[PDB]
């Protein structure tokens, strides 16, 4: 077993490679998309983990896709964030805040001034995101066709990456990760099929990946590329968004872009939670050739799979989304071969402790 053993990940060690799996669970607080002790808890409650990834958290207002996802923008969310990482430090955990702007997985509702959100280009989504109603419960809802953005706007997503970077900084994180999966803005002009862009952030991969690695140079340079990692879903299709008829070839180019600047970890979210083919060998015998960090899987993972795939050199960790909501302490009991709790998908998505931090430890 190497699952409970020590990996260098960037400047953290982690003692395992049990990593707990950024999850979204929209409770926090309307208005100022401000953080709770009561993640405060959720979170402290997961510190055996090698690194816990934290929800998805906005860079800025506009980045609000989901009525309850927290930001890092304001004053008041970093000093509600910096609780929870001292927490989870007084533990003796690790905590990576995980960065996304939501871009046209999102409603004009929750958008500032109530405007169209916005994206690489204009083309609904067609899928749903989670507002609140008028008792604070959550909701589904289509999601608003959105505006493209303007060239001249590009450096402003640029800069508010790299401020919510010196923000995390702040805030006592230990790493950052990029959201650049699951059809949010940065996948959008990555993929194909949602950019439709013919300048200079569209057409061919070299320019829809443009966006994305101007991010990644952005925040290196505000902290430090050993503090930075990237989660990607770069093939199949993830809430509407496929990754275009190059899907291999494309994220190849991006990997090895990616090694260029010594990032600390590469995320691929490997299937979303319908299920579909599996990464062939090859495929991931190629991606690390090419990348000199480390790799994290995910998606529908086991443990013994993990095993599998960190004995023949191919990932270095395994992050856990579901198995981590039910089991706080899933470290240990994938250590003993102990049951996982029951899951209650009920109670994933709003609410309050009730599902959230009341499942039991060994
Ligand atoms: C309730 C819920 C919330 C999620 N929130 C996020 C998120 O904030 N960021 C992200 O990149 N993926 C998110 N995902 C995907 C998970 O990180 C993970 O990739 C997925 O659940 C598949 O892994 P699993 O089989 O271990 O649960 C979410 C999944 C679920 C079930
Ligand atoms: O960011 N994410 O990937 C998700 C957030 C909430 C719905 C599930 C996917």
């Amino acid at each position: 077993e190497k699952l409970f053993t020590p990996l260098k990940v960037g400047a953290v060690t982690a003692p395992n490679r049990v990593f707990m799996a950024p999850l979204t669970r929209l409770r926090s607080i309307e208005p100022g998309d401000i953080p709770t002790p009561l993640m405060g808890e959720y979170y402290r409650q997961r510190a055996s983990a090698g690194l816990i990834i934290s929800e998805a958290t906005q860079i800025s207002a506009q980045a609000k896709g989901y009525a309850g996802a927290p930001g890092l923008h304001s004053p008041e969310q970093i000093a509600a964030w910096k609780k929870i990482t001292a927490g989870v430090h007084a533990e003796d955990g690790r905590i990576a805040v995980q960065l996304w702007h939501t871009g046209r997985i999102s409603h004009s509702s929750i958008q500032p001034g109530g405007q169209a959100p916005v994206s690489a280009s204009a083309l609904n989504a067609n899928t749903r995101t989670s507002l609140r109603d008028e008792n604070g419960n959550a909701i589904r809802v289509d999601t608003t066709t959105p505006r493209a953005l303007e060239l001249d706007e590009i450096p402003g997503i640029v800069n508010d990456f790299r401020q919510a970077v010196a923000n995390a900084r702040e805030a006592g994180f230990d790493l950052v990760e990029l959201h650049s999966a699951h059809g949010y803005l940065l996948h959008q002009f990555l993929s194909p099929s949602s950019n439709q862009r013919t300048d200079q952030y569209g057409g061919s991969v070299e320019n829809r990946a443009r966006l994305v690695l101007e991010v990644v140079d952005a925040v290196c340079n505000e902290w430090s590329a050993d503090r930075i990692g990237i989660r990607v879903s770069p093939i199949g299709t993830f809430q509407n968004v496929d990754n275009g008829p190059n899907e291999e070839a494309d994220a190849l180019y991006l990997i090895e872009e990616l090694a260029k600047r010594g990032i600390a970890y590469l995320h691929m979210s490997e299937t979303d939670l319908a299920g579909g083919k599996p990464y062939s060998e090859a495929f991931r015998q190629k991606v690390r050739e090419r990348f000199h960090g480390v790799i994290i899987g995910a998606g529908a993972y086991t443990a013994e799979k993990a095993e599998d795939l960190i004995g023949k050199g191919l990932i270095d960790a395994v992050a856990f989304g579901r198995d981590y909501i039910a089991n706080p302490d899933l470290v240990a009991r994938l250590q003993k071969k102990a049951e996982l709790n029951p899951q209650r998908p009920e109670s994933f998505y709003g609410g309050g402790a009730e599902g959230y931090t009341d499942y039991p430890s060994l």
